[PDB]
């Protein structure tokens, strides 16, 4: 009575190899499920993290290399362009012989980099305004510094686009780094050293004299300014309520409420916005509505920006852009970035050039690369099997509403309405394979030169930003996918109320049409429930069935949501991570993902029990003394096997909205009675605490 198929054999071998059966599952299910994987594996020198997800992504890059590196006679133009882009990227000889010349050509167009410019004040500081300098980086290169203005979806009218104003992203991974002490000290040192090294290279290439003390002076003031910006930004915990974050006002009101004096000139918000929007021939008057996400930031900015000159600001502004471009330059320039990445992420080697290039082409031509990927690597008939599993789990979500005791009836009815409305996107959009005209037209305005990698990447920057700006007066395309197909991930879009399962994640261990259903439900089923539950977490619950930010909760039910989810805030905030030197997880910043994990696993498990009821027990797996309820949880845990470099562990505690895999495993299983039943865990053993958190 044992499954002896090839697909059961490959699954069982993977399960056996990764687990450590000498650990008791009720004491540490992470080491039980992953201890064998941890023993066999070391983090690659090129990675700051390693594990199941990272391995599948590495294996996906291999497929990408295979399809991009050989031209074929039948290739449509969209495909010719992806392969040409790839070839331009991996030609290090062409890149190396240009040195930094492609950046030197570019710098005048952004008002220069003062530290690497002689007589900057005379050349650029003469006509320099904050309106023009910020807008130029924004509109031409998509780089948003000091004031982050972007065109996006209106949270309260999800079919329209609207201009937003927000705080900018920083050079270091989070605002916490700018304390620059203890665990952040080496990163801060490496960051300013990075600045200095790139300034030195540019000056050396321009044949300017190198004054090390003056380099240190100017770049430490860049850091001093950015420390102020960082401290003025709101924390993630003060941005996690989308009802509070949304503030719509007119441009007239913005001028009245957020005045700025920069380089001694009164900042004209209308002139700044028009410097950007004129790029795509759109005129803006002072009655324009604008969603301001960071009003407090703009307020604290006022005393900051009176203290700095045009030259101080431009040294930061140009550096933030140059930082993003160094990896498209010669090996000498990359060597300065390699040094900063080591200090920051703990890697000791740069990622293989072909891998970086494959990922770059994938990120910029997601539909063309997706077509090549699915034709080489994706079954196709599995699209329908996954369809049916989503059907089952969505229904499990709706049925569970009845049993929840902390919602009232009106709110349950609105929750059911939203769940029924979720659109699902599985695998890939069929027309990337069958509609050559549409695919070619997506890249029609791009033309790549095979010896001009830098020119090619600048073209992608311009083309993407101009396309985004042009959406201001257009409706949202409901047919658009929020991810390419060649992606090992899954997503939920609150604005579109849509779950997406790219083909890259529809493979073992998550899913195979020939592996045991216990594994599929513990793998892709739990992921399906995770993404559905995102529509109902501390962010998604605020958006209705059409993706509009509208309150559909009664006061009591909303209050009870907060009560139930507070349990998980304490639970995960109490986890100490050794890899991060004992620092605690942020239970607030990871709450949404933790809610999705705990809700998703329960929905998947109940769907699997339904499956057993309607179909009977599955054949056991050879070589494993586990029943299928145990295998369900074993496979769920093995999805998250992995480990982290110390440097990246402290990074991810501040920047990752997810818990680390090993606490996703321990936390959710601690909260699951069904897990402790499956493994006969004694009361109050580590994996089975008496107090258990439950939202969905
Ligand atoms: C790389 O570019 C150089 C300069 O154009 C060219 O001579 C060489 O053939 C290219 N190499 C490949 C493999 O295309
Ligand atoms: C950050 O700014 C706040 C007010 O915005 C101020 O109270 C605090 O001292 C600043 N922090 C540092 C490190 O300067
Ligand atoms: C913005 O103001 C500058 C003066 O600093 C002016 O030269 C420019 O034409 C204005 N641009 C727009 C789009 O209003
Ligand atoms: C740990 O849990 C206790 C009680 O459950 C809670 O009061 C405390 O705030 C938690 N600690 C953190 C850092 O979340
Ligand atoms: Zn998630």
């Amino acid at each position: 009575g044992i499954c002896k198929s090839s697909d059961c054999i490959k699954s069982a071998a993977r399960l056996i190899q990764n687990m450590d059966a000498t650990t008791e599952p009720c004491t540490d299910f992470f080491k039980y499920a992953c201890g064998g994987w941890l023993k066999r594996n070391v983090i690659p020198e090129t990675s700051s993290r390693y594990g199941n997800f990272d391995i599948l992504r590495d294996e996906l890059e291999v497929v990408l290399k295979d399809v991009l590196q050989e031209p074929k006679t039948e290739d449509i133009v969209a495909v010719q362009k992806a392969k040409a882009l790839y070839r331009s990227c991996i030609n290090e000889s062409a890149i190396d012989s240009r040195g930094g010349e492609p950046l030197l050509k570019l710098l005048p167009d952004i008002y220069g980099w003062p530290v690497a410019t002689e007589n900057w004040e005379q050349k650029y500081g003469a006509s320099w305004t904050a309106e023009k300098a910020i807008a130029q980086l924004n509109s031409k290169y998509g780089k948003k510094v000091l004031i982050n203005l972007f065109v996006g979806t209106d949270d309260k009218n999800s079919v329209n686009h609207v201009i937003h104003i927000d705080q900018p992203r920083l050079g270091l991974p989070s605002r916490d780094y700018y304390e620059c002490t203890g665990i952040y000290k080496e990163a801060c040192t490496a960051y300013v050293d990075f600045m200095i090294s790139v300034a030195r290279l540019i000056r050396q290439e321009e044949r300017l004299p190198i004054d090390e003390n003056q380099l240190a002076l100017e770049m430490n003031k860049v850091m001093e300014l950015e420390k102020e910006i960082a401290n003025a930004t709101a924390k993630p915990e003060d941005r996690n309520d989308p009802m509070l974050l949304y503030n719509k006002m007119t441009l007239a009101q913005i001028q009245n409420n957020f005045s700025l004096e920069i380089n001694g000139k009164p900042f004209s918000w209308l002139n700044f916005t028009n410097e950007i929007m004129s790029t795509v021939n759109i005129s803006i008057t002072n009655e324009e509505d604008v969603v301001v996400y960071a009003p407090e930031y703009l307020t604290k900015l006022k005393p900051i920006l009176t203290k700095y000159s045009a030259r101080d600001l431009q040294n930061l502004m140009s550096w933030r852009f140059i930082m993003d471009l160094v990896s498209s330059l010669s090996r000498t320039y990359k060597e300065s970035r390699n040094a900063f990445r080591k200090a920051l992420y703990g890697t000791t080697s740069e990622t293989a050039t072909w891998r970086r290039c494959a990922n770059y082409v994938n990120g910029n031509m997601e539909n063309a690369v997706g077509r090549l990927y699915v034709e080489a690597a994706f079954a196709g008939e599995s699209k329908h099997v996954v369809e049916d599993l989503i059907a089952q789990i969505r229904e499990v979500f709706i049925q569970t509403l009845d049993d929840l005791t902390w919602m009232d009836a009106e709110t349950k009815k609105r929750a059911e309405e939203k769940a029924l409305a979720i659109k699902e996107r599985i695998g890939y959009p069929d027309d990337i394979v069958s509609n050559d005209n549409k695919l070619n037209n997506e890249y029609l305005e791009l033309n790549y030169k095979e010896d001009e990698y830098f020119e090619n990447i600048i073209q992608n920057l311009k083309f993407s930003q101009s396309k985004q700006l042009k959406k201001l007066r257009e409706k949202v395309d409901k047919d658009e996918w929020i991810s390419g197909a060649a992606v090992v991930n899954a997503f939920y879009s609150s604005g579109r109320n849509q779950i997406v399962f790219p083909a890259g994640i529809l493979q073992p261990p998550f899913f195979s049409a020939q592996q045991s259903n216990s594994l599929n439900y513990g793998g892709i089923g739990m992921v399906i429930g995770h993404e559905i539950t995102h529509g109902f977490d501390d962010n998604g619950r605020n958006f209705n069935k059409d993706g509009d930010l509208v309150d559909w909760w009664t006061q009591q039910s909303a209050s009870n949501f907060k009560e139930q989810s507070q349990c998980m805030v304490y639970q995960y905030g109490n986890f100490s991570w050794d890899l991060a030197g004992g620092q605690h997880l942020n239970g607030i910043n990871t709450l949404g993902e933790n809610i999705a994990d705990n809700g998703g696993l329960g929905q998947a498990y109940r769907a699997y029990q339904n499956y057993i009821k309607k179909n009977g027990e599955e054949k056991l797996l050879p070589g494993l003394d586990l029943n299928h309820k145990q295998l369900f949880f074993l496979n769920f845990a093995q999805v998250w096997c992995g480990t982290y470099r110390p440097e990246y562990a402290v990074n991810s505690i501040k920047t990752d909205v997810h818990s680390p895999g090993n606490f996703r495993i321990i936390g959710t299983l601690q909260n699951s009675a069904e897990f402790s039943e499956a493994f006969h865990c004694r009361k109050n053993s580590y994996m089975n605490p008496e107090k258990k958190c439950r939202v969905w």
